[PDB]
């Protein structure tokens, strides 16, 4: 197995699962690690179980030669200037950089182009398609198992945003909002499941329940905790998404719903079991709902066990890697790419401004 | 036993559904059936299985002094010019009309302004919420066990339109179009649930599917068969409406979903058993799950196999009839009142209104 140096740009709470996930991975080598902050290096490093070279700043990292390709896990307003910085640097290193990929209007006018005259790899870590049960429904509406399609909904009820390092998820400016930081892959799956680009939005959302009191550096959180949002397509299909963080008592974390005129199918995704009670393993599930004749069809869809350990993403992550090193060595295309991140990202803005504004917004 | 005496004023499917219920409720006697249709009222008839006087005109049926009570379930165009007909019969008879009450927002006001002077019950005949899961989840809702309540979700997912006489059903001008004629059930639900006014409402939807074939004297349906409503409300709590005409393979037709600061609570309901495989009894459940501790408890909801048989919306038109004969009688008021019937209708016209115009509007 040829070897791939990683170079893991931000060190917290999600580059540790693409550590946990690139161990899985013959040829996978973390080299190494840059984060201001040294208590999430001490932290990475004890998850990766092997020396690294450690950074306190990404520039030193790219200039480190140590490296064939790059992760940025970072907060959500730093995507741009590193990104910036990889495409200025000569370097020519691949980059899978996590979702979003930015966020704000001038940021994404900006990262369009920039990231045209970039010729490296460029993948938006956007991942949840990867999940078995998603793959499934998608491969469904794709073969043309449903008929026509018209509806998409989702549906996720799930936990408060947790701790994260200096509070940065805690406020709209560092993360773009809500319907930004956590639904990017929500609107990502729409175009990719209705193979179709919307045209208008309206969302209606507020900041309801959720770190109501909490004040970091002088500054008030402001993140909306709950939403529903319509999406309309440019071919007359429609969908529908809706977001409670403050539903965790939830069995079923996500629930994914197509229509079409020929049958229904739906998945439903249970909560990690990192957040759940230990003891049930509940299984994702897929029901696929012919129109006629009657008779509903519903089964489990098992992950591997290391697969789903390794990450809170129903083992999405994983696979997500596998296509990310087939990039790399020059043997897969990039699947999610930086339009692919932009449009999500815009998608998520123009939510949040109907959120605020209280009308629906062209697209 | 008090005998009350019926008039039903439109004899077609749900006046049979009406027979069957009234059937199980010792003192309820049918006297007297009005409709222009003459094989309406043989089918009806037939249906009640004891002689009856018949009328083609409701005028001779108000005349008759055969009665003590009114049921309408004519089509939904001509109830506002049948119950003006009651209003100044000088009868003062108690009527149970169906929805919804009316069709335009002129009828609407009319409604308004007549019915304020009327004395004698009437009640609109929306009967979802006495279905025993939807009583359960009202009564979680309104007794606080689910803390604050910040969103509610209704889904509906289920056949295309029944065949009517004269196909009636077929056309917005007869209907109020979709969001009106199906609708106006979970918009009601909508303010029982949340105890509160909607202020916004914005819908996106279509004629996609359904009736394409269908041609009366060279017209085709122009009813919406699938759409997704978000609806505000004064007290910033938050619905969504998703509805498919075209989901009939779903085993679930209706799922409702109550989300509060302290606990989610969602009831599936499943396709009534003569539209359903014949075989399979579904019954419903009523699933509650706290956000702390952990721990979701799901349970069935029966209904007595006699009220399950009678109707289609399972067990509720029983109860609705239970509540009507207390109000004939004296004994107990109208649950379900013109200004609710007018509040459903005006919401659901200002979705048809949003569908049309692709703007949010105000209420
Ligand atoms: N794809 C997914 O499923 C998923 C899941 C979780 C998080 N995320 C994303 O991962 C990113 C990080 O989130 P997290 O949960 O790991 O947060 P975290 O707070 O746990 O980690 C962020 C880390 O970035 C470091 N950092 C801050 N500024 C930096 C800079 N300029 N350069 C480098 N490092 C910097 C911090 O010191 C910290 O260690 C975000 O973009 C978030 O949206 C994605
Ligand atoms: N609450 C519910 O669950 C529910 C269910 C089904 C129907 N409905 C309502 O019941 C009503 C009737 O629908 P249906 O399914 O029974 O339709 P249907 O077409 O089966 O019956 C309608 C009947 O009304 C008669 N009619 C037509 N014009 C009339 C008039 N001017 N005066 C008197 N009778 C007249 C027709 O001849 C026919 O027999 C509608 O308002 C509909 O919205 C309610
Ligand atoms: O739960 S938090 O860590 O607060 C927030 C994160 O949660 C999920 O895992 C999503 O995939 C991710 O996009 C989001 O950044
Ligand atoms: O199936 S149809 O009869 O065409 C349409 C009817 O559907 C259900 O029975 C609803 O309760 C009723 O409101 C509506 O009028």
């Amino acid at each position: 197995a040829q070897t791939i140096r990683y170079g893991l740009i931000g060190a917290g709470h999600m580059a540790r699962e693409h550590v946990r996930n690139l161990a899985l991975i013959p040829g996978s080598l973390i080299t190494a690690v840059a984060d201001p902050t040294p208590s999430s290096l001490e932290e990475t490093a004890r998850e990766i179980g092997y020396d690294v070279q450690t950074f306190s700043a990404h520039k030193d990292l790219l200039a480190s030669g140590l490296v064939d390709a790059l992760v940025i896990a970072s907060p959500n307003d730093t995507h741009l200037e590193i990104l910036k910085d990889i495409f200025a640097s000569g370097t020519n290193l691949p980059v899978l950089v996590e979702k979003p990929v930015c966020t704000s209007a001038e940021q994404a006018d900006e990262l369009e182009e920039l990231a045209a005259t970039y010729t490296a790899p460029v993948w938006v870590a956007m991942e949840y398609r990867y999940m078995p049960p998603v793959q499934e429904i998608i491969q469904a509406a794709h073969s043309g198992k449903l008929g026509n399609i018209h509806m998409l909904s989702i549906v996720e009820h799930r936990f408060p945003f947790l701790h994260k390092v200096d509070a940065w998820n805690r406020f709209a400016e560092r993360t773009g909002g809500t319907l930004v930081e956590k639904c990017c892959h929500f609107f990502d799956l729409m175009r990719l499941i209705l193979q179709d680009e919307p045209t208008r939005i309206y969302a209606s959302g507020g900041h309801d329940v959720n770190h109501m009191d909490e004040v970091y550096d002088g500054l008030i959180s402001d993140m909306v905790d709950n939403a529903y949002v319509i999406v309309d397509f440019k071919g007359g299909r429609r969908a529908m998404l809706e977001l409670s963080m403050f539903a965790e008592g939830s069995k079923f974390q996500e629930r994914i719903s197509i229509v079409g005129d020929a049958a229904k199918i739906e998945t439903l995704i249970p909560v990690a079991a990192n957040h759940w009670i230990e003891g049930d393993e509940t299984e994702a599930t897929v029901e696929f709902s012919p129109r006629s004749p009657l008779g509903p069809e519903k089964h489990e869809v098992p992950v591997d066990e290391a697969v789903l350990a390794a990450g809170a993403h129903h083992g999405s992550t994983y696979y997500e890697h596998l296509g990310y090193r087939k990039a790399i060595l020059g043997e897969g295309p990039v699947d999610v790419t930086v339009a692919d991140g932009l449009q999500s990202v815009r998608m998520g803005l123009a939510a949040e401004q109907s959120i605020i504004e209280g009308r629906a917004v062209e697209l």
